[PDB]
């Protein structure tokens, strides 16, 4: 029972961009978990889709996805693989399907560029900066 | 059903509000700020979901937007009424019941409606038009 904050929690990582066409749930591999936090049983979570559009003179833009460990983030309440549109689940071998201890990024902490053990598929790219 | 999965989170039936000034959305949005015109009396309950907004010009933080969803619908369809989640602001009118509503979500190709209320909007809230 922490104090309530005004905005949903930030990701530890920079987002990926989904360049097309195919659904994020289609293109993000089962085991696309960023490397470098938690123990082996904590390499599990989800990518949350952000739909993106802008006015120039409505232009639909590639969506972004942001990664959160299981039991953290905007969908901290969801059990592993509980169905929610725009939520894409990932886990590596050895993970356990329980809430992790990792919390959320502090707002003034810069996000990290996510690195992986697998190649990114062609439709996924890291958003730099 | 247990409907086929969709690629994006569900859209709101309504246009968003904009939260100007300094205060947190949870502070400014009244307890009973439920848009009018769908559902029965027991369904006038749900939440406003905060969208943080910032762009680059040459990073400019913008006023956040909030989008309304009936209880048991939207990106937080899984949450019980008033289950704590940062950026989720709960609302209900008198007579509502704290159970999932029957209303679902807007179809993507249906245009959002401008939300109308039984109460004045506080000074920090305005409708995003069009």
């Amino acid at each position: 029972r922490a104090a309530r904050k005004k905005f949903p929690p930030p990701s530890f990582y920079m987002p990926l961009l989904v360049s097309s066409d195919k659904a994020p749930y289609r293109v993000i591999p089962r085991n696309l978990v960023p490397i470098g936090k938690g123990n082996k049983d904590e390499q599990i979570g989800y990518w949350n889709v952000q739909e993106r559009w802008r006015m120039r003179r409505r232009v639909d833009l590639p969506p972004k996805v942001h990664f959160y460990y299981l039991g953290t983030g905007p969908h901290k309440d969801l059990k592993f693989r509980q169905r929610s549109d725009g939520v894409v689940w990932v886990a590596k071998e050895g993970a356990k399907t329980v809430n992790t201890s990792l919390g959320n990024r502090k707002r003034n902490q810069k996000p990290l560029e996510p690195k992986f053990s697998i190649a990114l598929p062609p439709e996924l790219s890291v958003v730099e900066f």
